[PDB]
């Protein structure tokens, strides 16, 4: 038998995983990082929005704060978000920025004097002082009043992944890539490591640790439009279900993206440098202002790409081989002064879509963007398997609820590798573990049993059909609006997708580098986690966040004021076990109310929330009357916990 | 922590230890072979006598048989072995031959002809006939009456070594040199392994495993005076004394050589492949005869020592800067015929010596040479610590009593190597280990921190002149000839020295490379292991084999006819514990009796051997008369195991 040793596995080598690589390796602990692909070619490099940080350095961003970053996320996630672990991000965001600018992130920088545009109305002028000259810049980017989006020109995920990867490397972190993670050793409640296949060798190997991290990223591709890359399947997510221990949290929290290019979901980040793209519909006709009079394009992006699915119903979409769309029309510019970089989106349309901007409108159509949903952890990251961690978004830390806010969740990578890496490497260093050679021999020989199987099947399923299949019911049935007849039968034909997986049949029979094999046992992975995504839709009637129900078009805060917890205790069973974790109203800083986007009083009151409220209102104003800090008042209203190394404040502009 | 796992670990890259490695590996078992040096460098390869095994093939062999070895075995054990080993080594033998030169192992052959010379007196005419033509050839050695030691010219031992080495890499065992064990990991009486010193970078590294093997060879090395190599200095011995559990037998049993080259211990094989070399005292005196009349210097090499070692006590010995030595006169041969391969030694005495053999005498000195003592194991070769094997020289698997016979180490190592081998990989495959990362830290940290402790010692003792008065001391009293008076001193001082040992003081304060490091925790090793053979020479009240007491000259069959067990249960004891295994007389195949050298009845009857004996004539008359064979009488009179792979018969020429 083949076995690997070391002190802290992290699987996953994106974001959240390489930062919390950093954590661990720096103490000493022996860590390997294990990734499908080179680590720098992870999803995390395509992030071109931005990163979420309450610096306070620019202008447009001048008095901004945690209490102001903390209710845009709170607000955002519709409250469905734990407000405590919300409170360790926002807090936590500044410096993971100003750590990453001492790495080299190059950020772009604020320079004294004046600009132009980038509004919506009124003012149109912007002035940068002298003080605030040198400093990291931000822009517009998430819908959020203040400013705090900070970014690295065109290229912010590109950098970020980028310095956090050489400092693995500078640190000595042993990466391992070809290496996929295909089930996980546990014992007793508690995770020992990994079974890992070598996607070269064909080799099955085990991976011991003291403690385990899964940060595998999202699950987007069990649709088939989706701005993910190639790579997130998911699987992370599958093997820590198949635990039958591990939970998974608000699966059903899908996000999705109102522009990406059409069909191949090409992010086209267009109308966000700079306001000017316009939606048209098939006639040419700008819809946007029929729907909101007053935002326009310039609404909530939840709200835009309900818009266009209602335009398109509606009958007034683009046909084409590929399905129905719109357009998005930005030569309405192509053209402006300078002073900096401004010149990227022209080459996208033209390399794929095949076209200049500043001439053709650009086919879009709303597709899978982001992962809420993922394995649940407390506050530390620890899953209910112990020693099983996960920080990013393959994980349900839960700070996002049931909408993320546009650039948190980058941050949350770069954050949650921070905290989580914290208390991971704790636990790591304080746990003991008893490694059975019995046990990891089962979970050994069972892989490669399975790899076998798989094999030397006579089944006549071909997996490529059925993983097409699966992506068609997603996107149909569990898109930006859902009701119970569809999402019934969509569960319904998943299952029954999910048998025949089990009856696939490949025709090269190789054990090495071998991709119809990778597909043969990760679609029946994907499989069951579009079943958990797809049956939490159906049982969830309420609409909350990004989860719309038709038939139940209220947020209920009564009946559904929780969370979904998706469990596989039998292996056999062919639907996910649901559970349900309630959110104590009186454990929350921010009582439940109007989220700030969408229909008005469109939400059923709980009257605890109404009490909770008051309580808040009252201990507020008394706390202030004393005159004290705003940072008294928080910890009065609700305490949340921080690892010693991010505990103190942070210093702003003009404290 | 840095952590390396196996399924079978092997420690000590000698023909014992790679030939066991080819056997856990060929069932495709993950090994490890860790060794001090590269393993064709191990001190196996300096072999030039040649390999015992009852071929039959030669003239000289023609007759020979299992039975015919297995006596001469026990005889020259002096009925200090475990006869039912010796046995499964007599059996096996023949096949390891045959197995190494199936691998390309090339022995010298026979051709059909005449030969002259070679022998004692009367017959000086050899024939081989046709039928013996192109078969392995054998010589005289090891003062057997049937000529049975195999050999590749010259250098038997490395060609032996080079390809059990080279059929290691075929299989990818794999070899990490410069690679040294420290310590034993142990918990509730089982071994999972061991802590594990890189020499050139100074990591320390825990190496775990299902089962563990000790194949490290002897300790020669305590000793001034030896023919071993610079790295023979039972380290390997003494790690598995210091788990307290595992036992060392019979470390007392010492054999020495008569011949080897002074001061330097480098073998001169002369007298061996063509006797005439005649030895003489300091007046030119050829005294050889006036000791032994008949045998002169041909007698037994064990016989040879003594008279060497009384010659000089009686004032004819040689004065030089280095000692007192006698001279070795090959002169009167520098000549013959050809037809074959015949000419070395002059070289070894031209580059060391300085002199041409054929001109003046070289100076001798008989020095130590063998380790029958070591590891005490079962006839499986496992220690009474489970999980840990032992085979070889390092090994007291007990074949060898109180004197090996020559060519017969060789040969245990490999054949020792093929059923050690087998049930080791039998207990590796069937074995299932709990692995506590608590007991495996504690024992690297216990061995860092012992690190450190060296380096940071401000102790005032020089480890270099500790080890030479340590050797000094294991010269002088524990030699060929040894007295109550002498052995209780040198006890003494040995004890006295191991105290001594840690308060020693070193200058190079690095961690890595350092041969000063190296020496601080090896010496008080070394101590140990000569402790033990002290001190169980000084309790051994009797004469047997290559143990002599001046004091108690008669083997005692009443009161030894046992073996010494050593053991250090209280790591702060400064002196072992010894303790005693009596053998079975009715266990025995061979009742004891004469031992065939040395002076005539010089051994006090045991009454149950009589009774025994009395049997055994019966047992085999009887069956005898009943027309049964060889076969079957041998296990009617003492079974033995074999596993299934070996216990085929060996076939012979003219069957
Ligand atoms: C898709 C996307 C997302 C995105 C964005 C633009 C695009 C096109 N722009 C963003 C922005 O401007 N601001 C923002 O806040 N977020 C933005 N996002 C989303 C964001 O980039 C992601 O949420 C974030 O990068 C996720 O980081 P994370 O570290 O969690 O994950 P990752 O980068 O996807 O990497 C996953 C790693 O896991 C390895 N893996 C996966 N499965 C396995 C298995 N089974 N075994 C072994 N390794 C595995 C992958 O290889 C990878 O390295
Ligand atoms: C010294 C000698 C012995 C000898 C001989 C000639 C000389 C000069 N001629 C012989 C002959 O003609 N016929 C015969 O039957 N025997 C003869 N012998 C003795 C014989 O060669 C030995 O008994 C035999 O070769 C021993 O083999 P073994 O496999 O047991 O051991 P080795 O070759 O000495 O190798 C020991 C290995 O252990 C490694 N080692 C040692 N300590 C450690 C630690 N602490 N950690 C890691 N590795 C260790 C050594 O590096 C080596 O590889
Ligand atoms: O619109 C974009 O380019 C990125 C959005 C994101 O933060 O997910
Ligand atoms: O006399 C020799 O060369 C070797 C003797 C040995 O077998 O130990
Ligand atoms: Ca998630
Ligand atoms: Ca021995």
């Amino acid at each position: 038998m083949k076995v690997q040793y070391c002190d802290s596995l992290v699987i996953g080598g994106g974001l959240a995983g390489l930062r919390a690589a950093v954590a661990t390796q720096q103490k000493g602990l022996s860590t390997i990082v294990l990734s499908l692909i080179p680590v720098k070619r992870s999803h995390s490099a395509a992030a071109q929005g931005g990163m979420q940080a309450s610096l306070g350095n620019s202008k447009m961003s001048d008095g901004d704060n945690e209490d102001l970053h903390f209710m845009d996320t709170v607000k955002g996630s519709d409250w469905g978000c734990d407000q405590k672990v919300a409170r360790m991000f926002v807090n936590t965001a500044p410096k993971a920025i100003r750590e990453l600018a001492a790495w080299g992130v190059p950020w772009t920088r604020i320079h004294k004097g004046d600009r132009m545009a980038i509004i919506n109305a009124q003012k149109t002028t912007i002035t940068e002082e002298d003080f605030r000259h040198g400093l990291i810049h931000s822009r517009d980017f998430g819908g959020t009043k203040k400013w705090r989006t900070c970014y690295t020109a065109d290229a912010t995920g590109h950098t970020m992944l980028f310095a956090v990867a050489n400092e693995c490397l500078k640190l000595g972190v042993s990466i391992q890539d070809r290496k996929e993670a295909i089930a996980l050793i546990h014992q007793d409640g508690k995770c020992y490591g990994a079974v890992v296949r070598d996607l070269v060798t064909g080799d099955i190997i085990a991976y011991v640790a003291k403690g385990t991290l899964i940060a595998t990223g999202g699950y987007g591709r069990i649709y088939k439009n989706t701005t993910n890359a190639v790579v997130c399947e998911g699987t992370g997510t599958a093997i820590a279900l198949e635990t039958g221990i591990a939970q998974l949290g608000n699966m059903e929290a899908v996000q999705f993206h109102p522009t990406p290019l059409f069909p191949s979901g090409i992010l086209l980040t267009e109308g966000c440098r700079g306001d000017g793209g316009i939606l048209r519909d098939v006639d040419g006709h700008r819809f946007m202002p029929d729907y909101e009079p007053e935002k326009k394009e310039l609404a909530s992006r939840d709200v835009v790409s309900r818009r266009m699915i209602e335009h398109i119903r509606k009958g007034k979409g683009v046909q084409s081989p590929y399905g129905q769309h719109l357009w998005l029309d930005i030569s309405i510019l192509g053209r402006k002064h300078i002073e900096t970089n401004l010149r990227d989106v022209q080459e996208i349309c033209e390399y794929f879509a095949g076209i200049d901007p500043a001439e053709k409108w650009a086919p879009v159509l709303p597709m899978q963007h982001y992962s809420m949903g993922g394995i649940r952890t407390d506050y530390r990251g620890e899953a209910k398997l112990k020693g099983l961690f996960s920080a990013g978004e393959a994980a349900c830390w839960d700070m996002h609820g049931f909408n993320r806010l546009g650039g948190n969740s980058v941050s949350e990578a770069v954050v949650a590798g921070m905290i989580v890496g914290e208390y991971f490497a704790e636990h790591c260093a304080n746990t003991q573990v008893d490694l059975e050679t019995k046990t990891l021999e089962k979970f050994v020989k069972g892989q490669e049993a399975y790899m076998k199987s798989l094999v030397e099947s006579k089944g006549t399923e071909d997996v490529f059909k059925i993983k097409n299949r699966m992506k068609d019911v997603m996107d149909d049935n569990v898109g930006i609006f859902r009701d119970g007849p569809h999402l019934e039968k969509s569960v319904k034909e998943l299952e029954e997708l999910y048998k025949k997986s089990k009856n696939v049949g490949i025709k090269n029979k190789r054990l090495h580098a071998n991709p119809e094999l990778e597909e043969a046992y990760r679609v029946p992975m994907m499989l069951k986690v579009a079943l958990c995504v797809a049956k939490g839709a159906l049982d969830r009637t309420e609409s909350r966040g990004a989860h719309n129900r038709e038939d139940y078009p209220k947020r209920d805060d009564i009946n559904w004021l929780n969370r979904t917890l998706a469990s596989w205790p039998n292996p056999e069973q062919t639907l996910p076990t649901l559970e349900y974790e309630a959110l104590d109203v009186n454990e929350m800083e921010i009582a439940p109310r109007y989220r700030g986007y969408g229909a008005k009083g469109n939400y059923i009151e709980n009257p605890l929330s109404v009490k909770r409220q008051e309580e808040i209102d009252k201990i507020q104003s008394e706390l202030e009357a004393a005159g004290k800090d705003r940072h008294a008042i928080q910890e009065a209203l609700m305490p949340y916990e921080l690892p010693a190394k991010y505990k103190a404040r942070n210093e702003r502009l003009g404290d």
